[PDB]
């Protein structure tokens, strides 16, 4: 074996022997700030806290309640034919990384489309702090100070507060973010598949042309390639494996990955640490809110960049 | 190629750490931080910090040679002796370079102090490590207050694995090395000068494999090196002298960014796990330090991979 493969084997064997990123820790009570810093933040270790929050939103936010309170609020909604916004899809023999069709519609109309199983897949998934921007009133039904146990490790206000409301057909393909993520389910449940960053060499990634979903004048979906002004394709690096049904013949290295599964119910909190890979599915019309905090860099980022170099094409 | 695949990977590591200035300075505080602050800013970042005039222990001031001699009943203490001042350090004999362990003997503290006052004699250091303050000198603990270190100890969440007492000649130098411990270092009298290099700069720090030896005295009291056997024994050790580095022989060291910090009496230095350190001291400097076993995380695994990539 090559020098690089020997090094990656050392990394993976040491992490397995030491149980690094080998489980999602479960707590039945919110930890102290010091506990959270020592056990989860400092160790880049995910944790789920069960029945942590009793926010008024939990039990009150239903599709009906949201229509009554904010039914006329125009919100950004993503639409795909296949349920994979920010996901891989083929057209005319080429695999693209595809961005969703994005549009504005009344929340009332979104809920109506979520209740139509024969139509396209809709998901309010804008991020970009869309709760603060589009649905600020909903803030009164949250108590963000309850998250201080975690926020004290990040020592900064949230970069973003996002509101999520989606079809059970809407699946979030595996990716990673450069944020600390405090994820709070309000209604329904979310199913996460998580892979730690040090298993990068086990996660196949490719470079794909970028496209966006559009509909034709007759209503058929298609993919429009994104291009620069010069006319050259724009490209996105993206995880190539489907963790729900992995093709081990195409991606034998993924047999060495140890993906973790966690379901997050209403009132639970998930800490999803920076740079962890995550794939997400949801119950139908699941509602969630999450808080993103910019990461504080240390040598783990530098090692991860090295690992990207060692696993590059 | 022009560069190995491993060399290209190491160059990316170093470039990214340089742009972010990882481990580029020892943070200086004038007040002890809260436990949460220490965990967030220093422990979780594997980041050294020096806290100035942090401790008011009675030892800082009471501990003179005479006081220690009284308090310990002129006990026989273990002392390390070398001819050159480099216990656990490189030295050459008969054209061969060895990693040399000190001569270890026991003498009354009164005699140690007498020898520390002889510049023409060999270099003496009380530096037993293991846990020689708790195990071999317990009477001294009454002049400290270890709970004052709780701000740090709460991040480690375990008692010290060792508490060491250090009292040395200004000629005694601790060559550059790393430890698999969190270290809380407390100077009692005098000062210590540290040169520190962060773990991710391992590829810049030259290391060799040397035969192991130990200092012994001849018939006439003069020192020589006896090679150590166990059947041929060898030690991996840092090859560079950080005080006057030979950049012609070790050009990679020009990429390291060593940090200098002087730790005075009453100051605390947190030396995080696996940081390289070289240590010099004032004459008859006294220090105590607390070692805590590390709590493994992803960063340790990456470092083990790095050790494999730079095996040298
Ligand atoms: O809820 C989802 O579908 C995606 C959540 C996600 O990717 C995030 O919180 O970063
Ligand atoms: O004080 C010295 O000479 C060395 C201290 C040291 O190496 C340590 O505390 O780990
Ligand atoms: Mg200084
Ligand atoms: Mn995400
Ligand atoms: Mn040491």
């Amino acid at each position: 074996m090559s020098e690089v493969e020997r090094a990656l084997d050392v990394l993976l064997q040491e992490a397995e022997e030491l149980c690094i990123g080998s489980s999602v820790v479960e707590l039945d009570r919110i930890p102290t700030a010091l506990e959270f810093c020592r056990e989860f933040y400092s160790k880049n270790q995910p944790v789920v806290i069960r029945k942590a929050l009793n926010w008024p939103a939990i039990g009150k936010w239903t599709p009906k309640y949201l229509i009554e309170a904010l039914g006329d609020r125009s919100v950004d909604v993503a639409i795909t034919p296949n349920g994979y916004a920010d996901g891989l899809a083929t057209q005319n023999g080429q695999e693209y990384f595809v961005l969703p069709l994005e549009t504005k519609m009344k929340l009332s109309e979104v809920v109506r489309r979520l209740d139509d199983p024969t139509g396209a897949v809709h998901y309010i998934q804008k991020q970009n702090s869309n709760l603060s921007v589009d649905l600020p009133e909903l803030a009164a039904d949250l108590r963000v100070s309850d998250l201080d146990f975690a926020q004290q490790s990040f020592n900064k206000p949230p970069d973003a507060v996002n509101f999520w409301l989606g079809d059970e057909r809407a699946v979030t393909s595996m990716h990673k973010d450069p944020y600390e993520n405090v994820y709070c389910v309000i209604s329904g449940h979310k199913d996460f598949v998580l892979i730690p960053p040090h298993q990068l060499s086990c996660v196949p990634r490719g470079i794909y042309p970028t496209g966006v979903y559009k509909t034709s004048d007759s209503g058929q979906f298609y993919i429009e390639p994104l291009r620069d002004e010069e006319g050259s394709d724009q490209f996105t690096e993206w995880v190539s494996v489907d963790p729900l049904s992995p093709d081990l013949a195409k991606y034998p290295e993924y047999a060495r990955a140890k993906p973790l599964k966690v379901r997050v119910h209403a009132g639970d909190i998930l800490y999803l640490p920076n740079y962890w890979f995550h794939h997400v599915s949801q119950s139908h019309k699941c509602i969630a809110v999450n808080f993103w905090y910019d990461l504080d860099y240390d040598s783990r980022y530098c090692y991860y960049r090295m690992l990207e170099q060692m696993t590059s094409a």
